[PDB]
């Protein structure tokens, strides 16, 4: 029997990449998505396509409100409903917005921020635990100790996320559940920056003067789920080309 | 004119040392409490009794909610409706309990230690800004977040939620030329629920004396931040821990 | 044509598993030692039976001196004598050992800062200055902040080793040369630890209450210096099963 | 009686700042220097003026060699000779140059960089705690994980400094002696640095947009050897104006 992962944020970019890739080591696939479901469908038409019943959709809001804990349930739930285990959980969905100091009121971008890069994670760790080469793996920040100008909250969810994902290496090791990070540096830029800052950020890059691929990015987490990091936990692996070392 | 302070969970213990000491060097005080109300007016009254109208008290709820941003202006509202000003802020007050991953919900849980440990400081660093010298905020913080509690994943995330709130807000409020640091405690005044023999287990690791920080120690380390002495001083995290944080298992 | 390696202190241990998981890998290779004639050749004869002239051994005391840095130039030319390349560097070699601070000082100066510091130092000048897929991966220490008691000198060369594996993957990104770290926790315990002591430990580790095995270690050397890293630079992997997360 | 310290490197800039801050508090000095004897002797002279025979030099190469252990524990007895007393040490002094790795010899620049960087301090620190509100200070770098372009040798030292700052701290708590450092971003420029580069450092701060004076580092030491630092221990406090928070 193949073994199945969640994926969180997957229908697009990196989520997107890491399903694929999971998907021809061997994974059963759950495809979470939030906005992107055309997007979702076209992924897992493709991948069922390729190997028939390996691939299944589940939408949800993982901003942070009273009925999350349910929603986070509920996509550990599909993963046990469609292929009857879950062995990898892939923490990747992330809102990245700025949130000045000194529209969305303060209170939903809290919940986006704090929700999507920190509660969630727990909440889908608590569940995947509970229904149990077991693994997590919660994309970070390689760039989290030198924040970009105005993301506080964004910048404290994934802080945030570093601590569960050491304080869940700790409690679940006794289960045989392993729990890493990968920390990308810039990959896929976002879609809305400008071609001007895009140029500005890959020539700040010591390796190559360019943004690592998806597929770059995705080998990380291929690594911390197999075989040959079974003694690895608690670990968080920047993929960044250099570019945390560089200084002001 | 004497500068004011706010400091979060004032009324009794590290929260109580920090407001005292601050008072002592010359500051109005804004004693911020949630449950122990006669414990602040009792030592809003010792402070008052020193220097008349130089301390008050401020009754908040910091547990996450949509009206924590109106909680926290609010708190910051009173130390200006006081005093006229407010020049430092210390963001004390905590929420600290096991949340094992294998009566208060989740939904309870997420929102009083997430909320106390790392929103409501976010929120009040916000009011606090956008009402501005020597202005500084200071985050008690944990020296141990890296070697975590077992089963405290919810504080733990609060606590390294701070660490990125303390260098986040320390490099955009360095143009309006205020500081954001942090005190970083091992073991201090240890849990009252705790019992003697679980206290004496952890004052025996701790390789500087092998006893706990007193109160007043971890707030000479907070005296030292808001001080002409760390004028250069930002987005720095001082660990007053005697060695503890350096001891493998 | 194979591309080559050179693995310091391979003749036993940690060292000798990444020799040979580089060779299984398809790498030829130089395998250094300092005192361990015997084991070293039996090595070279082992992988030499798998694929004829495949390996070579090469001497080196690796104590800091003034001729360490002719010795570190050395190695690197004995690469190059027998493959006519060098595309991978393992800074394995290590002295361990307490220095109280209440053999002489200079010695063990010497010693523990050359094995662990300099030694890397200069072997990372002299294969720079040689030169794909080119990558050095230094084998570091996951309780480097949390030292042994009265290993001063020790931890400060595994201190300076991830300032080398920093300001090296820096400084040698423009010339495609990735510097990375692996970092054990406990892995093969030292032959003088006694067997209470060994236990002590192994009760420590969250995840499986065991020591690393040499291959474990060996595994990550090889996901580091293959094209899965290629985006992979200046970053340290910690292989210690969840021990620096545990507190005191 | 007043109690006594060491400074490492005091004959000028910051080194300088600190003796005179230690002194105006109340403390007996050594001031130790190299090649700067004018400097050393007329501050000595500037000091006992204001208190009589509350100021001595003493003159060392802090170059590792062979001699090393010996002229550290001359330092240290140089205190002892004066004051009858060594309560507090100060390391210093330290060289900081550039060393690539593609007319000194690089066996010379590991002696001088390493040297006083690491190795002279640890041995500073042997010796001052064999002689035994007792504490060291190690003058540190708050860039150490963004280090300057091509200055790897520098950076190694001041990670095992780190290291040193740590151990120490460990192992001399049972004897009341704290050890804590102090780690400047920019501060007193390298008087060798042109005016423009200079001013491009400068530019680089949020804190002002300026580097710090020699006085408010100084601050800082004279906090952690005060009496409201008794709990400090282990502590590595930056004085950068967030210079360490900027990314690229
Ligand atoms: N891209 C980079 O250079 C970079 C750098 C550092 C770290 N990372 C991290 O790596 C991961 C992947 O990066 P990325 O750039 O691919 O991410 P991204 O495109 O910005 O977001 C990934 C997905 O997150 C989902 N999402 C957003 N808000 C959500 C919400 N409220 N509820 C549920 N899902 C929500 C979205 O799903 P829908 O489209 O379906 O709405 C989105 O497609 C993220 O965790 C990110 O923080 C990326
Ligand atoms: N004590 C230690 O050994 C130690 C170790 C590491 C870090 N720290 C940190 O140092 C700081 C002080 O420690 P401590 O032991 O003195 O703290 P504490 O007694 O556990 O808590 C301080 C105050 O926080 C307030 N608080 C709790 N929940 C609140 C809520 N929902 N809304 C508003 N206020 C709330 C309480 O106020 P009321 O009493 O008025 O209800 C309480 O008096 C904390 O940030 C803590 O995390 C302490
Ligand atoms: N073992 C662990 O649990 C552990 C934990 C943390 C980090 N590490 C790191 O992982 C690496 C491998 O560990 P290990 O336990 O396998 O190492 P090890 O057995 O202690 O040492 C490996 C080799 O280093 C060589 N060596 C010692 N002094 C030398 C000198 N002066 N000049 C040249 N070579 C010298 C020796 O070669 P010869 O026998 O030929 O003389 C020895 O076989 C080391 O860097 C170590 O610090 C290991
Ligand atoms: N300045 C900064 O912006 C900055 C930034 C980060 C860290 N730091 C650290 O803070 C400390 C003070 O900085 P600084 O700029 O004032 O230092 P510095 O001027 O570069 O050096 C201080 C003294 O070190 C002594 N020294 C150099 N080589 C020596 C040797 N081989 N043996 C004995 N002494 C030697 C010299 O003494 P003589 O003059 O008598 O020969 C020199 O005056 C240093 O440890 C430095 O690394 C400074
Ligand atoms: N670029 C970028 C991003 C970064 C980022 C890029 C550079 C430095 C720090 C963070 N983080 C992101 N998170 C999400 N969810 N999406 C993104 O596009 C990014
Ligand atoms: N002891 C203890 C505490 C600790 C603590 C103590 C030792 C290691 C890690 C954390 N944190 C606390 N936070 C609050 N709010 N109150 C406390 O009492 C503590
Ligand atoms: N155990 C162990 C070792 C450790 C070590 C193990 C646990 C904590 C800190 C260090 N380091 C070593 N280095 C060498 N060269 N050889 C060893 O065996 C070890
Ligand atoms: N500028 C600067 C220096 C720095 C430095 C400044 C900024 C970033 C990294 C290092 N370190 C120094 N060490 C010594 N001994 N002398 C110096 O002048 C500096």
């Amino acid at each position: 029997e193949a073994p199945a992962a969640v994926v969180t944020g997957a229908a697009k970019r990196i989520g997107r990449a890491i399903a694929v890739k999971l998907h021809q080591t061997g994974y059963r696939v759950v495809i979470h998505y939030h906005n992107s479901a055309e997007a979702a469908v076209s992924l897992a038409d493709e991948l069922n396509k390729e190997r028939s019943n390996t691939a299944v959709v589940c939408q949800a809001d993982l901003t942070n409100s009273n009925v999350l804990p349910a929603s986070c349930e509920e996509i550990i739930n599909s993963c046990f409903r469609a292929f009857g285990r879950c062995d990898v959980l892939v923490n990747n969905a992330s809102a990245f917005y700025p949130t000045p100091l000194v529209g969305k009121t303060v209170e939903t971008q809290v919940a986006e921020l704090i929700g999507t890069n920190a509660i969630a994670p727990f909440l889908l760790t608590m569940s995947f635990a509970q229904r149990q080469n077991l693994s997590i793996v919660n994309l970070c920040d390689a760039m989290v100790d030198q924040p970009c100008m105005a993301f506080s909250l964004y910048n404290m969810g994934k802080h945030a996320l570093v601590g569960l994902t050491q304080s869940a290496a700790l409690e679940l090791a006794p289960y045989g559940i392993r729990v890493n990070g990968v920390a990308p540096g810039v990959s896929l830029l976002p879609v809305a920056m400008g071609e001007e800052e895009k140029d500005k950020w890959r020539r700040k890059v010591p390796l190559g003067r360019r943004e690592a691929s998806a597929e770059q990015i995705a080998d990380a987490v291929i690594f911390l789920v197999s075989g040959s990091a079974q003694y690895i936990t608690g670990s968080i692996i920047k993929v960044d080309g250099g570019l945390s070392l560089v200084h002001a």
